[PDB]
């Protein structure tokens, strides 16, 4: 899938 | 996929 | 897929 | 892919 | 690909 | 301040 | 000051 | 101040 | 001020 | 001030 | 402020 | 402010 | 302000 | 201000 | 302002 | 069925 | 089915 | 199925 | 299927 | 199939 680090307040569907 | 760092806020389908 | 740091707000299909 | 350093903002399909 | 630093704002299909 | 609805995910200094 | 909305994964210093 | 309505990802001073 | 629909990614000072 | 619709990832002083 | 008949599942500044 | 009849789903300033 | 009838999903500034 | 039918997912500043 | 019928995914300023 | 996230003020009929 | 992130207003059959 | 990110006001049959 | 970003107003049959 | 960014008022088969 995506790779994301410290991401602030998001919405992911993954 | 896609390789984020740090990311302010966002939406990710993934 | 794309490569991205310090991204505002945004959104990512990946 | 693309390759995006501090990108304000955006969409990304990637 | 495209190659892009300090982006505003824009839309990238990568 | 500023006057805000439904916000997503953000950051605000306020 | 401004006033938004349905803001996505913004800043506001505010 | 600004009147903004469905901002995507944005920075505002405000 | 300014009168803005649906603006993507921006910044705006405000 | 300005009017605006749909504005692409731009940069408004306002 | 605003006044309003058979808006469904909205968001108001007013 | 705004006057209104069966909308859906919107955003709305006022 | 704004008179709307069966608008679908909108957004409004008014 | 405007006045609307049957429009489908637009967006207004009106 | 604007009258509308029918009017399909537009953006409106009116 | 259908995945959605952070729909607003939505009508699903699943 | 379909895969929607921050669908704003909308109707969905499903 | 479809892929829809920020999908604005819209309807979908899925 | 299709992949879509930040679209404004549409239809999708999907 | 299609791949979108930041379509305006569409309709989409997909």
């Amino acid at each position: 899938g995506a790779i994301i680090g410290l991401m602030v307040g998001g919405v992911v569907i993954a």
